[PDB]
């Protein structure tokens, strides 16, 4: 299958997923000297008070913290978006070294990791229908740098041992995703894609300007996860990021001067 390894990584994905070479692929480099302030944008509305997390799953590529998306419980609105987008899951991308791991870059800077909070547009009824639409998803992306610990990430770090290998899951109720956000909601936005196969061009990206800090210990525990299943040779789950793709005929807009 596709992955991040030596012979199935991002540079191969186009063979099975030709849209990998499409017009609106993600991630991209965010050039802060060409992104333009857009006064038509509004503030983001992140409404996560009623979020219902359910489960955490190692899917062999990353791990997903999954939410109940059968009601408007944890929603994203505003910003560049029209309508209401429901949180379905979050996951991360991270490196083997603190100098790489993010998917988006900022003036070519790579962060240690990147958090993706994935939301789907309720007008399309379910996730699977939403990914078939150009405005089906909204992904809130948040950079991680290594520095101080992020207290609100620790409950995630402490369950990772229970989902070491591909296909393992664990109960993960009562997790508050608000504890993963930086102070500021200033953002960049542009139209793009999922960053894993099937690479569908269905995403309004909203990338926060302010990174969150995590500790070296927290990142190290991410790097103990495994791509492989139980009883297979160990392959550490690191460097599960796609590199920046060509911007093509797109503009990145900023919510801030
Ligand atoms: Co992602």
């Amino acid at each position: 299958h596709w992955g991040y390894g030596k012979h199935n990584g991002p540079e191969h994905w186009h063979k099975d997923f030709p849209i990998a070479k499409g017009e609106r692929q993600s991630p991209v480099d965010i050039d802060t000297h060409t992104a333009k302030y857009d006064p038509s944008l509004k503030p983001l509305s992140v409404s996560y008070d009623q979020a219902t997390s359910l489960r955490i799953l190692n899917n062999g590529h990353a791990f997903n913290v999954e939410f109940d998306d059968s009601q408007d419980k944890a929603v994203l609105k505003g910003g560049p978006l029209d309508g209401t987008y429901r949180l379905i899951q979050f996951h991360f991308h991270w490196g083997s070294l603190d100098g790489q791991g993010s998917e988006h870059t900022v003036d070519k800077k790579k962060y240690a990791a990147e958090l993706h909070l994935v939301h789907w547009n309720t007008k399309y009824g379910d996730f699977g229908k939403a990914v078939q639409q150009p405005d089906g998803l909204a992904v809130l992306g948040i950079f991680l740098k290594v520095g101080s610990a992020k207290p609100g990430l620790q409950k995630v770090v402490d369950v990772l041992d229970s989902i070491k290998t591909k296909g393992k899951s664990a109960d993960f109720t009562n997790f508050d995703p608000r504890g993963l956000l930086p102070e500021s909601l200033d953002y960049w936005t542009y139209p793009g894609s999922l960053t894993t196969p099937p690479l569908l061009e269905c995403v309004t990206w909203i990338v926060l300007k302010e990174p969150i800090s995590v500790s070296s210990e927290q990142v190290l525990k991410f790097r103990k996860l495994n791509f492989n299943g139980e009883g297979e040779p160990e392959e550490l789950m690191v460097d599960n990021w796609r590199p920046a793709q060509p911007l093509k005929n797109r503009q990145i807009k900023a919510s801030f001067k």
